[PDB]
């Protein structure tokens, strides 16, 4: 549907022509045909195929509306938008939108003050320009200041795991609104995607408009950005950006296929429908004008003739093509997850000790845990020295042998030196129980020298597993430069897993470097890089990221128990 995208455009003439001082009468006019399209859930294009007079029955729309609603349909644009975005710059738009700011206090900030940009108008804000003006003090000019944020934010994106707990907060205060009935965080979030930009929540109701006004007044809620019968767009107090849509409950399991998406998932799927006589919209899946499915997202899928697709696997990379053959992959869940292979403790650089470490996995359920303090050059420091690393093993021993499962396994994280040694000697590898070795320094070698120095880490035959591959920090370091088939098919060769870190700007592997190792037919190995108990909840991201790389149980050391781990562990493996 193009409904929300003329929607757009009739609000922006509308801010555009308020600026410009057009006639009062007019700017609430294209206001209100915004509203109604935004509000409009059947296709514009199907009311507009009826002809003019029955473009002019919507509400708020006249001939002069009608007409830029057939331009655009027909030519894909709206010349009197064309007009006056010449005579409005992009800058100013920008400025005008801001919540607290609106089109004329934008035409005296551009006239008087110079302001064209966000940028000029922070710069206002900053010194204290603004507060110069009349109607302007410190409720005004507190929201213009948080109304920047939310604008310069708008584009950017957040790791998943910063996010998703505050949205599950968010999530329990929606569905203990009364009148919703089933409420779901939908969108990129609910595919484990690692960084999401907006959150999407699907509610079922039977009192949709209610709902949304329940919702839009939560005491979480700061900024109402759009309002209508069926839909919301909110900034939370907590700066989170929120998308709500409402539908029946009878369309509840439509409405999270559509809110779910990928929109390249769902394009595919509205084709199998089509193709076999049906329609799938937000709403149900419909044959002619009766609605044969829509309660649940599995009888959806099933009237298309699907079986029930994961989540994270949406995204148009095969899984429809699996799904039409009746063969989807194997994934792994949470449940078959025994352990967390790389947790810190007090011996290094985690806040908790082993009585701590072991209480958070005994109540995780968790078999065990692998306690893989940092080596020497990891920390910028000068130990825990070799003695000491192997006197940290046999306390590790004396503490299983003192509290039994979940066992813990005595592990390090070890540095791999610029010229690809290892900063343990092989005296105290041969003792650990888990060996992982990673990058902590020389991020930016020549991408050639970046593997030569990788291949021959996994030349040690004390390693197990290359930890956090790729080093990158989310919003902070870029991905090292490596030629990761090299590297992925060394480790295979040799026996060593690659990691997903899931601790929550690490997610190292990526997905699709995930994909690709798992592909390779490597192991791997899930972990959260605790330094806190409250970081082992990652392991949640670890297992999605699992699945988006369309990766099963088999091969993963996780799902061993502790014997046939240790077992593993101790083998001879790889060629
Ligand atoms: N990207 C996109 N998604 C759409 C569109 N129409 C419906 N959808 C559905 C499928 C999306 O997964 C869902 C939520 O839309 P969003 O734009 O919030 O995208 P999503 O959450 O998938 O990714 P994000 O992390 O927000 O970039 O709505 C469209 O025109 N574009
Ligand atoms: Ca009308
Ligand atoms: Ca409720
Ligand atoms: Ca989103
Ligand atoms: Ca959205
Ligand atoms: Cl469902
Ligand atoms: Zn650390
Ligand atoms: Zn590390």
């Amino acid at each position: 549907m193009r409904n929300q995208e003329l929607a757009r455009i009739f609000e922006e003439i509308g801010l555009m022509s308020e600026f410009l001082g057009d006639n009062p009468f007019r700017v609430r006019a294209y206001h209100q045909a915004a509203r109604t399209l935004y509000d409009l859930d059947t296709p514009i294009e199907e009311i507009a195929e009826k002809g003019k007079e029955a473009l002019m029955e919507l509400p708020g729309v006249g001939p002069d509306l009608a007409e830029k609603i057939l331009e655009f349909l027909r030519t894909g644009k709206v010349r009197k938008h064309e007009e006056l975005s010449r005579k409005v710059p992009r800058g100013v738009l920008e400025v005008m939108e801001v919540p607290g700011v609106g089109p004329k206090t934008a035409r005296l900030l551009y006239e008087g003050l110079g302001i064209d940009s966000l940028e000029k108008l922070k710069a206002a804000l900053d010194r204290g320009d603004l507060t110069r003006l009349k109607g302007f003090g410190p409720k005004r000019a507190e929201r213009i200041r948080e109304g920047l944020a939310l604008a310069q934010a708008a584009g950017k994106r957040r790791p998943l795991g910063a996010v998703l707990s505050l949205a599950r907060s968010l999530l329990e205060a929606i569905r203990a609104l009364p009148g919703v009935e089933r409420a779901e965080l939908c969108g990129s979030a609910r595919r484990y995607k690692d960084t999401v930009g907006d959150l999407d929540f699907l509610v079922a109701s039977r009192e949709g408009e209610r709902a949304v006004e329940g919702f839009v007044r939560l005491p979480q809620v700061k900024e109402v950005y759009a309002k209508g019968k069926e839909r919301a767009t909110v900034f939370l107090k907590n700066g989170l950006q929120v998308d709500l849509r409402v539908v029946p409950p009878e369309s509840y399991g439509a409405g999270l296929q559509y809110l779910t998406g990928s929109k390249a998932h769902s394009i595919r799927l509205r084709a199998l429908a089509q193709e076999k006589g049906l329609k799938l919209s937000e709403y149900g899946v419909f044959r002619g004008e009766k609605r044969i499915a829509g309660e649940t997202e599995e009888e959806v899928y099933a009237a298309l003739g699907l079986p029930w697709i994961p989540p994270p696997l949406r995204e148009d990379q095969g899984e429809v093509e699996a799904a039409l053959e009746g063969r989807l992959p194997k994934l792994l869940e949470l449940p078959q997850v025994k352990g967390d292979l790389q947790v810190h403790s007090t011996y290094s650089d985690g806040q908790n000790t082993l009585e701590e470490l072991w209480e958070a996995a005994k109540t995780m359920g968790y078999r065990y845990l692998a306690v893989t303090d940092h080596s020497p050059a990891v920390r910028v420091a000068g130990g825990p020295s070799p003695e000491e690393a192997l006197k940290r093993v046999g306390e590790i021993r004396r503490f299983n042998e003192t509290h039994g499962p979940p066992y813990l396994l005595a592990g390090a994280e070890v540095d791999i030196h610029p010229d690809g040694t290892l900063d343990y000697p092989d005296w105290v590898l041969r003792e650990l129980d888990l060996v992982l070795v990673s990058v902590h320094s020389r991020f930016n070698l020549p991408k050639a020298d970046q593997t030569k120095r990788l291949l021959k880490a996994l030349e040690n035959p004390f390693v197990h597993v290359l930890a956090h591959p790729t080093a990158r920090l989310l919003g902070r370091r870029a991905p090292i430069e490596a030629d990761w088939e090299a590297v992925f098919q060394k480790a295979k060769e040799k026996g060593v897993a690659v990691e997903i870190d899931g601790y929550y700007d690490r997610m190292d592997l990526p997905d699709d470097l995930a994909r690709m190792a798992y592909g390779m037919g490597l192991w791997i190995s899930l972990s959260t890089d605790a330094h806190q108990t409250d970081h082992l909840r990652f392991m949640e991201l670890a297992v999605g990221t699992a699945q988006r790389a369309w990766i099963g149980p088999e091969r993963v050391l996780n799902t061993l128990d502790y014997e046939d781990l240790l077992s593993w562990l101790k083998a001879r493996r790889g060629v």
